[PDB]
């Protein structure tokens, strides 16, 4: 009754424990066959935007949940299969799963002038079910829409090949022999082409823009445990940029000598993309550094360099969009690129929603949606209180307005945040 949650991956399992530890009775509504969110996919053969060779990128001490260590056997980076058992594993020792309707997708979420909000449900029979809730917390998460290129490039109707994105990619061996361009220098499109490269005859890696390519280690110390090191955080910024060039010169050298491009924008300006294997599987020819793609001339892609090839499919890396479908008010949004949500959880306007996990850390979100999970749970029970609408508006305008000078306008830059001074508010 008191407190509905859609979504059970990492950060639903993690509100539900935050409100059952305060004793406030609570669902999660998910619509997976089991809880784990993405890391399940991969394993279960489904749709997501996981993949077979995907693993973490975040220290695992750093990545568990702080009350619940992951297995000691695990390694610095488990494999999804290794994750998505250990998220399981905590939901039993929790007990959450009897607040857990799995196969359950919440299809609508209304707001009723009383305060309490009526949530319509689908099962697995197609049926659907109403109902209201005192509160109730978001936590779907926000990579699950694909997002494509703005056009296809032209010919795309007839390619006689077979043209996907990151979520339908699953192992490669399903690529064996064939002839794939990935599209995007992102995480997805790193690790895809590197999946390939293995299974693949031949393995192409469509760029149009030059990213910031950086091993998942450096002295032996991941990119994680670095920021959070004395050290690091005893030098400024300027130390760290020249700290991490020097570094990254060191460790790969140029990224122009690997036929990349060199970013317009220098480290920590330029979305970094954590790898160890595409640098050395450009270096023995295993993956073929490309331009943008200019064309579908058949069976092959033509690019913009003036380059043909001969492709029996292209898997676009192009990352994903934030949608909330079972909100009609609209996410929240600000119109100019912006999400609309005091201390990035809190619509102003809407009393008892929140959402959890709708934030873009460096490095990984876990402890960023634990604080997120207590917060939520005493503001439910009203152990916390907020600000007015209007200085809730205030917090959200500083915020905005000023994502704008450590970065830009963009995209989602909105949900971006550091760990450290954001977590030491609570
Ligand atoms: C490919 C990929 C790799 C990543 N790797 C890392 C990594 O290595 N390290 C790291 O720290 N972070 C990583 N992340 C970030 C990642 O989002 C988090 O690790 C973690 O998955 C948090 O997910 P979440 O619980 O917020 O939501 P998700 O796990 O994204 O999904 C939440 C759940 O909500 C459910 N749901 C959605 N809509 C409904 C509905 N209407 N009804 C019911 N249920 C619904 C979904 O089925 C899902 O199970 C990665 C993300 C991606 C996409
Ligand atoms: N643990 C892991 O190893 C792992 C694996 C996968 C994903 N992740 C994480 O999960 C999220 C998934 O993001 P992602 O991997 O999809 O990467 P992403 O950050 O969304 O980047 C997608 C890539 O597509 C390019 N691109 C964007 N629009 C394009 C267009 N219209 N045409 C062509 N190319 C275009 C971008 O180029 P530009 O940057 O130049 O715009 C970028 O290189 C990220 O937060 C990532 O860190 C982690």
């Amino acid at each position: 009754m008191r407190v509905c949650v859609i979504g059970a991956g990492l950060s639903g399992l993690a509100v539900g424990h935050a409100l059952k530890e305060r004793g406030i009775s609570f669902v999660c509504l998910e619509k997976a066959p089991d809880v784990g969110g993405i890391w399940r996919q991969p394993g279960a053969g489904e749709r997501g935007p996981g993949y077979r060779t995907l693993h973490l990128n975040t220290a695992k001490q750093l990545t568990g949940y702080a009350d619940f260590p992951m297995p000691d056997a695990y390694p610095l980076y488990p494999r999804h299969s290794q994750v998505a058992a250990y998220l399981r594993s905590f939901a039993e020792w929790a007990g959450l799963l009897d607040h857990v309707e799995l196969r359950t997708e919440v299809v609508s979420v209304r707001q009723d002038a009383d305060g309490p909000w009526t949530v319509v449900s689908r099962g697995a029979d197609g049926a659907q079910v109403s109902r209201r809730f005192e509160q109730v917390v978001v936590a779907s998460g926000h990579h699950n829409e694909p997002a494509l290129p703005d056009p296809l490039p032209a010919g795309a109707d007839s390619f006689a090949g077979t043209i996907l994105h990151s979520l339908d990619y699953r192992d490669g061996g399903d690529f064996a022999g064939r002839r794939v361009v990935v599209v995007g220098l992102g995480a997805s499109a790193v690790d895809i082409a590197a999946d390939l490269s293995r299974h693949a005859e031949r393995t192409l890696l469509s760029v149009r823009r030059g990213l910031h390519i950086v091993p998942k280690q450096l002295f032996g110390m991941s990119v994680d445990e670095i920021a959070e090191a004395p050290w690091w955080n005893e030098m400024s910024f300027d130390e760290r940029r020249r700290w991490v060039e020097q570094a990254l010169l060191v460790a790969r050298g140029r990224l122009s000598d690997y036929g990349l491009p060199e970013p317009d924008h220098p480290v920590f300006s330029s979305a970094t993309t954590l790898s160890d294997e595409i640098l050395s599987r450009i270096r023995h020819g295993a993956v073929t550094p490309k331009p943008a793609i200019a064309s579908f001339d058949g069976d092959r892609v033509v690019f913009t360099d003036g380059t043909s090839e001969p492709a029996d499919a292209v898997v676009y890396c192009t990352g994903f969009h934030m949608t909330f479908p079972f909100l009609p008010a609209g996410c929240p949004m600000s119109a100019d690129g912006s999400v609309e949500l005091y201390r990035r959880v809190v619509p102003a306007d809407r009393p008892g929603l929140y959402f959890v996990g709708l934030v873009r850390p460096v490095g990984a979100i876990t402890r960023l949606v634990e604080a997120q999970a207590e917060w939520v749970a005493r503001l439910v029970d009203g152990a916390a209180v907020l600000p007015a609408a209007d200085q809730m508006r205030e917090e959200i305008g500083t915020y905005l307005t000023g994502i704008v000078q450590r970065y830009g306008r963009t995209e989602g830059a909105s949900i971006q945040v550091d760990v450290g001074p954001y977590l030491a508010e609570f």
